[PDB]
């Protein structure tokens, strides 16, 4: 979570009991649905979790199979962003979204992260 920490923000790891929570009340939640969206929703309001911790989050809650196809959909959405020009306050030459979302200080961009995160659990692969 990015968290206060002095005059500033600083990243602090998930406690237990929020990552508890968060898998107790998802466990019963279809993976792409509105409602596991919108549950992952309120935890990112809650923590502004970084990437690192939005992909500790997933061994929690996540198959591995659905892991792998939500970040192979959630890279591609992040590179066609930068191409298609819609990033907003984002520097290729500065890093990777990833990376500069790891930044404490740099909430625009994780907060675009986040919303691509939860949009690439739409349209996991089917038949």
């Amino acid at each position: 979570p990015i968290i206060s920490e002095g005059n500033r923000n600083r990243h602090r790891a998930w406690a237990l009991r929020e990552l508890q929570d968060i898998k107790k009340e998802i466990e019963n939640k279809a993976p792409g649905s509105q409602v596991w969206i919108q549950t992952l929703r309120l935890a990112i309001l809650q923590a502004d979790p970084t990437p690192a911790d939005l992909e500790q989050l997933c061994q929690y809650i996540a198959s591995p199979v659905d892991q792998t196809a939500h970040m192979t959909s959630l890279t591609a959405a992040i590179a066609a962003a930068e191409a298609a020009n819609t990033l907003q306050g984002f520097n290729p030459q500065n890093g990777t979204l990833t990376q500069q979302s790891a930044q404490p200080n740099a909430g625009d961009l994780r907060s675009q992260y986040q919303n691509l995160w939860l949009q690439a659990w739409k349209n996991l692969p089917t038949r």
